[PDB]
């Protein structure tokens, strides 16, 4: 047995909390874990309106990981939307992390770029059923956060979780800021020296929706990582629906990249 | 028959409306109508503690959700421990809105022993216990400004009989709370009986809770008397965690008993 440091970041609309089952095995089985709140997210004390840079969601990881003493290694683990605060952390701190975990999330790289990634992740939020967005810049400007509605959640994200996960979601998401493309590429620059030297696995999870798994086998064939691994029956959060299989997933993944 | 019916579901200091997740899944699954809110700078509310030094800020959402209820409707409301302060206030200025309240482990003043007293015996089982601790932003002459619960004192007082991812996700969410004044308190929620007295009311006992002592629930009990005493044993303080179907079954009981 050697202990390790776990530390989790989640996708839009969610927080730390979105770990919990995770933490709570992790925890017990006696490994460090830091599940983290991105900028207006989970508990953090910025509103969406307060961080409209994308610097400004990441800051909570970036300072984070700034923190860390470069001996003290993590498995750093990124969910959907958390690709790219994890992309960046690699780019900055490469050092620090043993192996990066993509669950289901999205993966740039030098051949497929951070705002091709996000334009196509967008596209399956915006519009889709009760979401909606507002419009603090003013009517004639961009639509300034999105808000994931209820039925969404059911229908698309936690469609293969227990009943009480899907209330507990309902009473905690909060709005994304939607940042703009340009900004984001700005943000996301990755080189091969840093970003490509992190060892890499790529964790494909999702169920009846052939064309997400299709988006996430383009990220996989145009930023190749050293390792996929999938799970089976998983609806959008893997955490929720498939919490044990997760666990066992990641620590086989941590052993195996020490 | 099914009834239709509205519960309310107001949590304790340092949580939110997540705390009642099961219990608002098993409410919305059979069909009935639930709330569950955030009070001021709880759970995903935009306050912070240090913004709402005055305890009509912490206890608005509530306030406000009660005066938007449309007419003629009436509701279960449900308070646990803390939020017990905030029903007992609600109970007064709309005692027409509800059909019964409900005191989970709550801190139930009355005429006969007011809020401050209740108040100021709570504090002495939180403040000081474990690794809980204080902050003081408005500098060492003045009292201290919020009150941060520690992950030992939720493990040992608070969570000790629930699944261990409970208390997991109640160290990524709990929340400082603001260290109201007693002189505040006393103002704010005021009782009388033919307002607060005059509304359908039932305590629930959880039989292990190690947060607050059963002596100080049995003073409340006798010198303000409420309509019926319910028990659920096994439960830790937290019942909407460690005793979630057991809880639902007696507020779908109650709500039947007093529609
Ligand atoms: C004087 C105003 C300060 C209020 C004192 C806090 C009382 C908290 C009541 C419970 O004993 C603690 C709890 O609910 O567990 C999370
Ligand atoms: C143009 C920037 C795109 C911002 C929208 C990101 C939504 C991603 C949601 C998800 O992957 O769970």
């Amino acid at each position: 047995f050697v202990k390790k440091h776990f530390v989790l970041v989640h996708t839009a609309f969610h927080g730390a909390w979105c770990w919990y089952k995770i933490v709570a095995l992790m925890r017990s089985s006696g490994h460090n874990v830091t599940a983290l709140d991105l900028g207006a997210s989970g508990i953090n004390p910025k509103q969406a309106l307060q961080i409209p840079n994308f610097s400004d969601y990441l800051s909570p990881l970036m300072e984070f990981m700034a923190s860390l003493p470069a001996n003290e290694k993590i498995i750093l683990v990124g969910h959907a939307l958390g690709g790219l605060a994890i992309s960046k952390a690699m780019e900055t701190f490469p050092e620090k992390i043993s192996v990066a975990v993509f669950l289901s999330g999205l993966m740039p790289g030098p051949n497929i770029d951070a705002t091709t990634v996000c334009t196509k992740a967008g596209s399956a939020v915006l519009g889709q059923l009760d979401n909606c967005v507002t419009y603090e810049n003013g009517p004639t400007n961009p639509p300034t956060t999105l808000i994931a509605g209820p039925k969404f959640l059911a229908t698309n994200v936690y469609h293969l979780s227990p009943i009480e996960d899907l209330a507990l979601a309902t009473a905690l998401v909060r709005p994304l800021y939607l940042y703009l493309a340009e900004d984001i590429s700005k943000e996301v620059v990755l080189s091969s020296k840093r970003y490509g030297s992190v060892k890499r696995v790529f964790i494909v999870a999702t169920e009846n929706d052939a064309l997400k798994k299709e988006f996430l086998k383009l990220m996989i064939e145009k930023n190749p990582p050293d390792e996929v691994k999938e799970i089976e029956g998983s609806d959008h959060v893997t955490m929720m629906s498939k919490p044990q299989q997760l666990f066992t997933t990641l620590l086989s993944i941590a052993n195996k990249y020490k």
